[PDB]
This record gives structure tokens, C-alpha cells and sequence, in this order.
């Protein structure tokens, strides 16, 4: 059969008061409905919140919450947890404003084993949860914490922790460093990430400003400030400043961005005045690091939205708006001639690896792949290429039409009457190895495909990156309604949401001009809904 | 006379000679339906960037170019000439410089008046023009020097040329100008991110002064700097200096764009003002912008190409004679904006000299405006908003209405297009603004995919742009022509350039506000434009 376009009322009507230590229950079976990404049961979802990794290796993700409408506001803390990432067990709301006129605003947590807080003179897995409170007038600084492992938050007697008499600083970051709580936070609509430290969670110290690096837009969010692994040598790190803008992105709206440097505790020093952009398309915003990882592993999730449209993605009818991005494996690496650069790579996906669907090692070829039998909708694919090394040592022997396209085509047996009823592709990926745009990769969701993408104003159709060195490996995830991208091991990555009329029923990766004695080797699996 | 420009062109008007014609000016048929009317586009062949922009003492500007005489793709660069006294009127002029060789190009660079003779190339006049600009040979990119007498025509490479060289394939661009005492050249090392800065004393001999690295967006080179003196918009009596780079490829947008950094500049060093990155158009077709020598003072005048590097070589014009526009000529100015503080201020320099017939005047607030172009045969249009919220509204926003917008939309012409079946209507061109609701401040510009059948199947042409303000809208102005749309935000704080290749051409415009706060002001005016070709 065919998943459904639109869900039953009681599937998607809201409740009019939020529950209380109850879980919502959600249909997750909407054609849009991702099935390997996070999504709450009913309601708006933005930025992830509090993440982190429990002693039991439980990831923790809380998320900003509209529990009474689809569109953000009444802001509450979700919270899901997973094992895989991938698995989520939804659980009841952790963080309520103590009233109609306040709203949990975002933050982070930390295991506090130790029992710096005072919190926690029985148990070495206490929680603690800094967050913003947002009023009318306000935005302040709040602490409660959990003894029960991050389900049931209790507010700090002595709230707020910290105010500066700001209406703009929001979204605090903490973390251990050495021998004291370091607390990265946005004074948003001054382009200043404030670091604040403590040595209880509760008296917070200013310690310096970063202020007006990179890209401004129109205001700084979401900072985290983490000790990221290189990519060729775990055993090195660097510190990197990561900052969502909102609005003002380049390609309109909200957007991630990255400063590699070094931390000492009390002060950010980047080490160049470069701007970086982490992922090249624009649904990945609010990226928030888990906390309590060990040594070597740097893990990030992202909200797969763009403020621009969020609020008006034709998904309501499906019981939910706005999903996460896949849980991310962060590295640092150089890439030719550009440098410094932000690695992203899926994290491990095998708990969620289906059937082989094609296995290939022909060139110049077009691979047609149909998954009208992968009842996830979602899929999995690899492709390497490795040029001969006359064409790396002289890259003119390489055809101006050496080229990749990949296609994902509309289903024929889902299709929408009602649509474009067009055969245009859903999303696209073209790369050229030479020619006039040599190393340029451009990402696509024709708006032939989608009547609400075509309309919605800033809904753009077309993102591109360009690389230096040759693309030597791809990979992607499509569920349903997004696509991920990764390039050259995880250097270059996109989040791109798409809204066709009709499902997504198939894919073609077409290879050509390949010079003689280029290897491809094309890996496509089926991806496990992890909902149903 | 013809009812609709052409959209193909005969083969004696598209063809190329095959060796490059000295001493002539190339003939050119400006007629096709996207030949820009007001823009400045090469009479034949392939344009890029303009160079070695300058003010003569007569008044004349001189714009030189990026010129392919042999192609419609990039490639055998000599410098184009066209002079004119009012930016929009052009005069195209024999080639002014040509490479040494056929395995060698003449790529950007800038040209200075000389009047003192400092050069020491010209001790019988005051008139004295120099270009410096970048020599591609197969291994190097090196700097070179030519001197012209007769007012920039014709140019005589310098006996000691090259002038700069670092032993470099990616060292290039240079701009020239005068500091105080002494020659300032800004010159890119584009593939190590980096503009160094040379002095001379009589702009043959360079000494190193210092580096500017790793500033801003890298992409994947630093190209074009443009190290200039921009004047207060609010006060033209203060000024700052200004660090102009274009990058490409890896811009956001994808492909190349062009970017600052506003700071002091003190004859040896650049410094910013602070760390942050600036854009300085919002949509994707403007790059490698330079500005004007010796303009009159406090007169900051730039003009860039109106293209983009991922389908400048692939837009549908080479059946019209020609790639590639220049965008408006631009007045230019620093001003500080709620919130974000620094920003270039960008606006059309002077357009009197093209404003044609009135075609709409408009005071209704809440309602819509249908401009039909039709009987405009030059295909190009100026139109103004100016929209003045009532006070409450401007100190209390959360009083105006989420309906609160502006739709300002380009139609296909009934007139001059016969095409039938799906997509035939779809707007060529999309501005959307809202003062409120979700996406506050929010301003989309669109190129509907739908419009056009090369921007739908192109995977660079990107369809849709946006900036978002943080004060309420004020002001808008734009100028169509024929195959481009500049849009000019609340005084020209924000600007984008948007090339269209619609199927059918454009003939109409709607303009409709609605959900206004009640008391708001509005007015729209729109002008048909006069062709400077025809
Ligand atoms: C993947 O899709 C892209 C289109 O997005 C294909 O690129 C295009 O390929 C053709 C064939 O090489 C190009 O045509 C050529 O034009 C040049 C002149 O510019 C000519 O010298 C060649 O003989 C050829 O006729 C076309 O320009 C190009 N389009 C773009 C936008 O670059 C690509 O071939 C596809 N690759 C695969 C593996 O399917
Ligand atoms: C001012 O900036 C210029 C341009 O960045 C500097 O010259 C550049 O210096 C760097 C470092 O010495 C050179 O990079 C290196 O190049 C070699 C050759 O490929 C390579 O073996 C090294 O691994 C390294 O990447 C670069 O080639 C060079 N570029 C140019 C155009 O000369 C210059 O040193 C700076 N001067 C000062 C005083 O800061
Ligand atoms: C650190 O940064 C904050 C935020 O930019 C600074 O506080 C602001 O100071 C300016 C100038 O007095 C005020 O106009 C803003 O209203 C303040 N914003 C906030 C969030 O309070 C602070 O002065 C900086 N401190 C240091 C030591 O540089
Ligand atoms: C201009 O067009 C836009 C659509 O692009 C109109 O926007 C809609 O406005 C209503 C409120 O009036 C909202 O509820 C919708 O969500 C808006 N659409 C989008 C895509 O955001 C706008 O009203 C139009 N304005 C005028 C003056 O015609
Ligand atoms: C709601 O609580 C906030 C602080 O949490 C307080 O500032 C505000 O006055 C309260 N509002 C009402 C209506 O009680
Ligand atoms: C809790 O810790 C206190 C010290 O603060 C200690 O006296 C007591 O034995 C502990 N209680 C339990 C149940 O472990
Ligand atoms: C981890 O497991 C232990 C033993 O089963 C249990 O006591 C503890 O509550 C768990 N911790 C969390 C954070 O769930
Ligand atoms: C946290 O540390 C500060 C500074 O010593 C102290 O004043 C404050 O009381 C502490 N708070 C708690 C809850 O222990
Ligand atoms: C951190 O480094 C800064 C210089 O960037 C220095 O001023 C400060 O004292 C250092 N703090 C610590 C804790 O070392
Ligand atoms: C990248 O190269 C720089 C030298 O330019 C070096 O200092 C840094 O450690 C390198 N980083 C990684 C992740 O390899
Ligand atoms: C691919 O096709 C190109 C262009 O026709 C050809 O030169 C080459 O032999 C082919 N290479 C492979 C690996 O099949
Ligand atoms: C591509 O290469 C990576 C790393 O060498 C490997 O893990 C993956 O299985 C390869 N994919 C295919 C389709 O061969
Ligand atoms: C062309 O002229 C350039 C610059 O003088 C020189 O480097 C190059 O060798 C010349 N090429 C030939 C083929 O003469
Ligand atoms: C330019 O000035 C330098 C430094 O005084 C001098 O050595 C050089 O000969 C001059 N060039 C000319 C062409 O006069
Ligand atoms: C220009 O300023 C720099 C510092 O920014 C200084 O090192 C240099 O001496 C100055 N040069 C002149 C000519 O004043
Ligand atoms: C912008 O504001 C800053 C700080 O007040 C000031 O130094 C600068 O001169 C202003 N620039 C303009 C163009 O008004
Ligand atoms: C425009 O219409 C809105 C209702 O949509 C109304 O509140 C407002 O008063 C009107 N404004 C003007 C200027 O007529
Ligand atoms: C808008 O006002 C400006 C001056 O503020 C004026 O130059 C322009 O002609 C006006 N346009 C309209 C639409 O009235
Ligand atoms: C969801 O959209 C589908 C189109 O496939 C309809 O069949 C259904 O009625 C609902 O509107
Ligand atoms: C979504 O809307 C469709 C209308 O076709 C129904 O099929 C469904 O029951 C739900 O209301
Ligand atoms: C509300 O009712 C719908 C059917 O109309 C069910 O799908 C749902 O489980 C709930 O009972
Ligand atoms: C649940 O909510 C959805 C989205 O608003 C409706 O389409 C449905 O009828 C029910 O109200
Ligand atoms: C669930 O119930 C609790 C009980 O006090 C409320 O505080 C909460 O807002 C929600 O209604
Ligand atoms: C959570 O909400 C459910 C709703 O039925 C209750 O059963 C529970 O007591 C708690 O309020
Ligand atoms: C230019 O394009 C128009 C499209 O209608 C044709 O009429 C003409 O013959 C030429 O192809
Ligand atoms: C433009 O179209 C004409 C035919 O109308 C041709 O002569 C020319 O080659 C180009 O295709
Ligand atoms: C002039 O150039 C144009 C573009 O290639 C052709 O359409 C025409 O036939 C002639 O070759």
C-alpha cells in the first residue's frame, strides 16, 4: 500500500493543557513522517536541548517544544532517549515555565558526578539543566536538575542563576574544563558569545567576550564551545566556537557556523579571522554537542529546519512539524588549499541498515534503483570513485563530461493525482570532475516536484559546493521527506528537507566520461524505520 | 520597425572573427530580447570584470573589461574599452590592451592618472594614463605595466615589464591608487587567501608592505580587492576605508560573490574594523566589483559584472551577440543599520539620463497595480516604493498586522510571446516582503524556475534569494531590463543583482500591498527607461 498523506483528527488534534508526566503518543506514519530521524509525536520541534550521554550509555536528547500548537511557541523541553541514536523511546516533557507567560527557552546538561551543584549528595549520575527563561521583558539564566537520570527536573530554589537585565541572551552552553564549569552563552542581538564560569552551576563569573566574528546575521544562538578530534589522528584535537545565525543567513534564514581555536578555560581565541559555514545547503541550524562523551569523540545533532519555512511545511496534516538532522560524528581536518574544516559523518548507522538494494562496480553506467518495496521509504547509499593516477598526476586527461548524477525519481505507484504530476525528480545531485565547472557539486529539489515548495517564497531550489580535490566518496540517507549528503569522507556536507508531491519511488546514479581505469563502486540499502 | 526584439540574431551579427581586429571597434547588434538597454554589454563575444575603471580630466569614464573577441566562454583575455560621460551612455572603443603572445592573456588590473609624472612616462603632458594588471602565461601571473598619451586608448607595455613577480601561478588583480606620497597597489595571492599590499614611488618598482590573510569568507580564492575611501551616507564630510574581495568559486550562494570589510587604511596597512564577514549583494549574479580612479571628491563610483562563474559561460545570450552585463554603475556609501552597524551602501548612480515616460503613479495603500510595459521598447523599467508607517507602528511593531506585506511581480508579455500550455504565465520575477507574521523583515526575490526552461534544467541557477531586515522597510527601488533585476532596499542599505532568462519576454508588473497598519503612507512610482544602444 501506500503511506498515508494525511492522518485521522486524533492523531493530530493538540492538546489544549500539556500533559504532565505523561508521553504523548504519536502516528508516525505520514508520508513525510521520517522514519531514522527524531521527530516528537505531535506538536513543533526546534532546537535540541540538554544532550548528553548518561553513565548507562542512554543518549539524552531534549528539544524546544510546542506541545498546543504547530508552530513554535509555549516553549516546554521534550525529551527522548535512545541507545543507537537512532531508536528513540519518547518520554514525558522534563522542563515546564512556571507559568503561561514564560517559556522554556534552550540550553544544555551535564552529569554533575562529583556534586559540585549540592544537588546531589546520595548519587553521582545527577543532571543539571541550564536553560533560559524566556518572559515578555526578559531572558535570564535558570539551573534544575534531575536525580532520576534526566526524566523529573526539579527548579533551583535560588532561580535565576544569572541575569544581565537583557531581553537578547539566550541558549548556555556549560561544561567541565579542569576545575570549574565553563557556561559559553549568546548576547544574541550584540554578536557576543559571553563566557561565564562557576564552581557550583549556580554563582556564574564573566570570564571574556568573542564577539563579531564570522557571519553576523542578524543575531548569535546556540553556541557550543567543544574539543573536537582530528579526522587523521584521534589522539589531537582543537577547540572550535560553533554559533547559529537567525536571521541573515546567506542563503536566507538561520544557518551553522564554525571557528576553530584554541580554549583555555576562561578565553575563545580563533586562529584566523575566517568565516566558515559547516553544512552548504540551508535545513541544518541549532547544532548542540551531547555532553559527557570520553576522549576522541565529538557527537552533534542538529534541527533539520530553516526558520525561513519551518513554520510552514505542508506536515501538520501528519501530526508533527520540524525533525532532527542524523546524529553526527564530528571530526577537524585540513582540505586542500582551504584548510581549516568542520568533518561531519553520519553516526553509525548499521542498527538501522536494511537489505542491499543494488551492489555495482560498473562505470559509465546508470544504475536505476527502485525501492517501491522498502516500506521505511527511506534509503542508504555509497559511491567511491577512485581515479587512475595519471588522471590525479595530470587532471587534462580527464573529459570535460566526466560527471555523477544522482536522481530520486516519484514513485508511479504512490502518485499524487492532486500534485504537479510532474516526472520531475524530487532532489538531485550533480558533480563534474572538469569542464567549465570543474569540482562544482550542486544539490537540488526542483520546484516542478513540489506544488508547496514551488509557492513558498523562500523554499530555495538549488545549493552548490565546489571542491578543490576530486570527489572520491559520497554518501546519503533520503527518509521520506530529507536528504543528507556527505562528501570526500564527511569534508562536505548538506541537509536538505523536500516536500514532493509524490513519494520518492526510486533513484538513478548515472556515471560518465569517466577516464579509462576509473574504479566506482555503488552500495544502496534499504533503510529499518526505527518508529514502526 | 519591428513590433518584438528578437530573440536569435543573424549569423553576421553572432559571428566571431577569428583573429582579434587592432585599431577597429567591433560592430554590435544590441536588438535581442536580453540584450540590457541601460547595462553595458560587449558589442560581441565574452565579457568578465571590468577593469582598469578611471575618470579622465575631461569627465569621460573609462571602463575597460575582461574580453574574449573569440568565444562566448572565458579565455584569450585582452582589455575592452568603452568611454562614456554619464555611465549609461557607452561608446564602444577599439581594444585597449592585447597579450604578447597567443599563449599569453591579459587578465584584471586598474589604471591611474599619472598627471605629476611620477611614472616618469610622460614629461610633455598632464593626461597620462597607466594600467597595471595581471599577465597570465602558462606558469606564472606575474604584474606588467602600460603607459597610454593619448587619453587611454592605446596603450605601450612598459620596457621593464614585468613590474611584480613573486614566482607565483595565483597572484593577481591588482588595484592601484594614490596615498598621500606614494603608489598603494592591493594585489591577490587568490589561492593562499591573502591580499598583499605593494608601495611604489613611480609604479614600476613595488616594495612589499604588508598581508591581509585569511579574513572573511575564504571560498576557494581571494580575486579582485578593491582598497578604497567610502564617504557617510548620513555625512559626507566622514569617510572609512574599505577592503572589497571577491571570492570564487565556494561562495554560499555557490560560485563567486563579492565581499568587504570596512577598517583604516594609513598608506601600508589595512585593518579591519573588527573580525566579522559582510556580503555585500544578497542574490548571486555580482562579482569582481572595482571602483572608479580619480572621481571628483567624496564621490565613491564602482560598477561590477553581473554574472555568476557556474553559468556565466552557459546563459542563453551567445544567439544575441553577446555574454555577460555589467551591472548599474553605483554610487556608493558607509552607513550604520540597526543592529548589524556597519554596512556598504550600494545605489544607481545618477539614472536621470534613461528616465523615460511615467507609466504608474500610486498613493492607495492595500491594494494592487497592474504596469503594463508592452509599448516600452527598450524592455526596461525603474519603479520606487516608499512606504512610511505611522509612528505607533514604527515604535510598536507588534501593532501591524502578519498580513502586512508587499508582492511586487514581473509578467510574461501577451504582446510579444505566443507560447500556450503549463508554466506559459508563471512571473518572471518575484519580490516578497513581509513587516511582520513568522518570517518578519523577511525579502524573498525569485526567478521562477517555472519562467524559464535553461534556468529550470541549469543546476547553478538558483531561483530564489533572500535578506531580512531588522527595520521596517521604507524604501524599494528597482530597475528592470530585459534579461535583469536590481533591487535597492531602504536607501540602498541592501542591494541584489538577478539575472532572468524568462521564455517569454517580460511585459507587465503587478505591485500589491496589503494588511498595512492603518495610517500607513505609500507611494510607488514607475518609469519606462530609454534604450542608450537604440
Ligand atoms: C549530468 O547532468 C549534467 C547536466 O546538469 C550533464 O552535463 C551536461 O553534459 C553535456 C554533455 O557533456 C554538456 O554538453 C556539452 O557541451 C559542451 C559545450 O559547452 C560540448 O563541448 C560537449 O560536446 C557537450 O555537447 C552540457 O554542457 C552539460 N551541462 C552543464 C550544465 O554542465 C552531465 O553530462 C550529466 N552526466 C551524467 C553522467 O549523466
Ligand atoms: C604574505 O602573504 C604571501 C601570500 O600568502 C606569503 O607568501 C606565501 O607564503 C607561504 C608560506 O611561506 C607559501 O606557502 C607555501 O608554499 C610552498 C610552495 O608550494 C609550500 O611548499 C608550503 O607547504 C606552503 O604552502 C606560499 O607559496 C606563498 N605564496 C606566494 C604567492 O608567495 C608571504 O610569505 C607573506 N609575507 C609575510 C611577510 O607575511
Ligand atoms: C561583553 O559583551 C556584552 C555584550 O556585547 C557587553 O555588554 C553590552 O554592553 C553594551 C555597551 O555598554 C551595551 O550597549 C549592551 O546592552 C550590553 N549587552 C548586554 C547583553 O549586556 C559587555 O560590556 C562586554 N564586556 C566586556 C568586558 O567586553
Ligand atoms: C504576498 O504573497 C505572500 C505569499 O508568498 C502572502 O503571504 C501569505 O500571507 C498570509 C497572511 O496574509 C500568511 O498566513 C501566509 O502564510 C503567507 N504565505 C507565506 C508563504 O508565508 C502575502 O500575504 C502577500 N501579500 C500581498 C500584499 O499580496
Ligand atoms: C511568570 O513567571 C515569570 C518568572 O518565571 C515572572 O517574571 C512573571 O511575572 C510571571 N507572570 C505571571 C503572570 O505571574
Ligand atoms: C548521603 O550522604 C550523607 C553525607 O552528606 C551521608 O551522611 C549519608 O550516609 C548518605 N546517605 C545514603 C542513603 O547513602
Ligand atoms: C543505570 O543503571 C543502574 C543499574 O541498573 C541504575 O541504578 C541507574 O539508575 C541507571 N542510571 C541511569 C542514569 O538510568
Ligand atoms: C556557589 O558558589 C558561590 C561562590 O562561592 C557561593 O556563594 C554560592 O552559595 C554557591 N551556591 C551553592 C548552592 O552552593
Ligand atoms: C586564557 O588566555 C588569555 C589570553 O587569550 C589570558 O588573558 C588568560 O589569562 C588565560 N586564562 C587562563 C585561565 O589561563
Ligand atoms: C591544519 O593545518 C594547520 C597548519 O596550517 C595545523 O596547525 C593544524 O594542526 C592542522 N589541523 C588539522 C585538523 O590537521
Ligand atoms: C568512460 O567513458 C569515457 C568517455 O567516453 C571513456 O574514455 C572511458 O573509456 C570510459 N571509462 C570507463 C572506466 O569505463
Ligand atoms: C567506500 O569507501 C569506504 C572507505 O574506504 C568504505 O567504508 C565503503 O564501504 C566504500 N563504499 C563502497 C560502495 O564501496
Ligand atoms: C609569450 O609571452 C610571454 C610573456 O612575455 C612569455 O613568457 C611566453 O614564453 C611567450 N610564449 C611564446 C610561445 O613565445
Ligand atoms: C622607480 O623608483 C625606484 C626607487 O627609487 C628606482 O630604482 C627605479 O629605477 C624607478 N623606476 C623608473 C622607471 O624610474
Ligand atoms: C600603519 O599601521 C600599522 C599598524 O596597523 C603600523 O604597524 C604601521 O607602522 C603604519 N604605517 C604607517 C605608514 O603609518
Ligand atoms: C558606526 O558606529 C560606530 C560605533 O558607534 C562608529 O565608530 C562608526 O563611525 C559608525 N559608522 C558610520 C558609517 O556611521
Ligand atoms: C489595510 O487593511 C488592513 C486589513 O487587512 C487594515 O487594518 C488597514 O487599516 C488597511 N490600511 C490602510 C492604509 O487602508
Ligand atoms: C521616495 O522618497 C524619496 C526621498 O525620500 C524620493 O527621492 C523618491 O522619488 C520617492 N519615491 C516615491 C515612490 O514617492
Ligand atoms: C493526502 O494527499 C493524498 C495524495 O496522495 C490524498 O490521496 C489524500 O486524500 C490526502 O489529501
Ligand atoms: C487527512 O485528510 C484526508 C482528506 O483526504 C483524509 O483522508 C484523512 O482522513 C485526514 O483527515
Ligand atoms: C484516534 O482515532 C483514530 C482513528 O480515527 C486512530 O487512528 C487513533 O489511534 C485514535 O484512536
Ligand atoms: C489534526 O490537525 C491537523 C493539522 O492541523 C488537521 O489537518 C486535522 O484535521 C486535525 O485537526
Ligand atoms: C501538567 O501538570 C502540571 C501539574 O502542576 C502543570 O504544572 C503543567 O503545566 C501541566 O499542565
Ligand atoms: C499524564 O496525562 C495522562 C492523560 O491521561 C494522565 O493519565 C496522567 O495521570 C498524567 O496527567
Ligand atoms: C528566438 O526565440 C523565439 C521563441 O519564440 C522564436 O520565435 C525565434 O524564432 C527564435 O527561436
Ligand atoms: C537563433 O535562431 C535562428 C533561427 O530563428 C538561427 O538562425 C540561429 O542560428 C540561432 O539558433
Ligand atoms: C553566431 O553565433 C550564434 C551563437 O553561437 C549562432 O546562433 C549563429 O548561428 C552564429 O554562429
Amino acid at each position: 500500500s501506500c503511506a498515508p498523506t494525511s492522518l485521522p483528527a486524533s492523531a493530530t488534534e493538540l492538546p489544549t493543557t500539556v500533559p504532565t508526566g505523561t508521553v504523548i503518543t504519536g502516528d508516525y506514519t505520514g508520508s513525510y513522517r521520517p522514519q531514522v530521524h527524531y521527530s516528537p509525536p505531535k506538536g513543533f520541534m526546534n532546537d535540541p536541548n540538554g544532550c548528553h550521554r548518561d553513565r548507562n550509555g542512554t543518549y539524552h536528547l531534549y528539544y524546544q517544544y510546542n506541545p498546543l500548537e504547530y508552530v513554535a511557541g509555549n516553549q516546554h523541553w521534550g525529551h527522548a532517549t535512545s541507545d543507537d541514536l537512532y531508536h528513540w523511546t519518547n518520554q514525558p516533557i522534563a522542563i515546564f515555565p512556571p507559568n503561561s507567560t514564560s517559556q522554556v527557552f534552550s540550553g544544555s546538561a551535564v552529569l554533575d558526578p562529583n556534586n559540585t551543584s549540592g544537588f546531589f549528595p546520595n548519587t553521582t549520575d545527577g543532571v543539571v539543566a541550564v536553560y533560559t527563561l524566556n518572559t515578555p521583558t526578559l531572558q535570564v539564566q535558570e539551573v534544575a536538575y534531575s536525580t532520576d537520570g534526566g526524566y523529573n527536573f526539579t527548579p533551583y530554589e535560588n532561580n535565576p542563576v544569572l541575569s544581565v537585565g537583557s531581553n537578547q541572551f539566550r541558549d548556555p552552553k556549560v561544561f567541565w574544563y579542569e576545575d570549574h564549569w565553563v557556561m559559553a552563552v549568546a548576547a544574541a542581538n550584540d554578536f557576543t558569545i559571553e563566557i561565564y564560569t562557576s564552581p557550583n552551576l549556580t554563582s556564574w563569573t564573566f570570564a571574556s567576550n568573542f564577539t563579531h566574528h564570522g557571519l553576523l546575521g542578524l543575531a548569535y544562538e546556540c553556541p557550543n564551545l567543544v574539543q573536537v578530534p582530528f579526522q587523521d589522528d584521534p589522539s589531537k584535537s582543537a577547540w572550535l566556537m560553533y554559533i547559529s545565525i537567525n536571521p541573515g543567513a546567506p542563503l536566507g534564514g538561520s544557518v551553522g557556523q564554525y571557528f576553530p581555536g584554541d580554549f583555555n578555560g576562561t578565553h575563545f581565541v580563533a586562529y584566523d579571522s575566517a568565516a566558515r559555514i559547516a553544512d552548504f545547503a540551508k535545513d541544518n541550524y541549532a547544532s548542540q554537542w551531547f555532553a559527557d562523551t570520553e576522549n576522541g569523540e565529538s557527537i552533534s545533532i542538529a534541527w533539520a529546519s530553516n526558520w525561513q519555512y519551518t513554520q510552514q511545511v505542508p506536515t501538520s496534516a501528519q501530526a508533527f512539524r520540524s525533525a532532527m538532522s542524523l546524529p553526527r560524528r564530528n571530526y577537524l581536518t585540513n582540505i586542500t588549499r582551504l584548510g581549516w574544516d568542520l568533518v561531519s559523518l553520519p553516526y553509525d548507522l548499521s542498527p538501522v541498515v536494511g537489505p542491499s538494494l543494488l551492489s555495482s562496480s560498473e562505470a559509465n553506467s546508470t544504475a536505476d534503483v527502485d525501492f517501491t518495496n522498502v516500506t521505511s521509504n527511506a534509503v542508504w547509499f555509497s559511491l567511491n570513485v577512485t581515479l587512475p593516477d595519471a588522471a590525479i598526476q595530470n587532471a587534462s586527461l580527464i573529459s570535460a563530461d566526466a560527471s555523477i548524477n544522482i536522481t530520486f525519481l516519484p514513485s508511479t505507484k504512490c502518485s499524487s493525482s492532486s500534485g504537479s504530476g510532474s516526472d520531475s525528480p524530487a532532489a538531485t545531485l550533480t558533480y563534474f570532475y572538469a569542464g567549465l565547472t570543474n569540482g562544482a557539486l550542486a544539490l537540488t529539489r526542483p520546484a516542478a516536484s513540489s506544488s508547496w515548495g514551488a509557492e513558498n517564497p523562500f523554499f530555495t531550489d538549488k545549493f552548490s559546493y565546489t571542491l578543490v580535490d576530486p570527489l572520491t566518496s559520497l554518501v546519503g540517507v533520503f527518509d521520506r521527506s530529507m536528504l543528507e549528503v556527505f562528501v570526500n569522507e564527511g569534508a562536505h556536507s548538506a541537509t536538505m528537507l523536500v516536500f514532493p508531491d509524490s513519494p520518492v519511488g526510486s533513484m538513478k546514479v548515472a556515471t560518465g566520461g569517466l577516464p579509462e581505469g576509473t574504479q566506482v563502486n555503488l552500495q544502496v540499502n534499504g533503510l529499518e524505520s526505527t518508529w514502526q
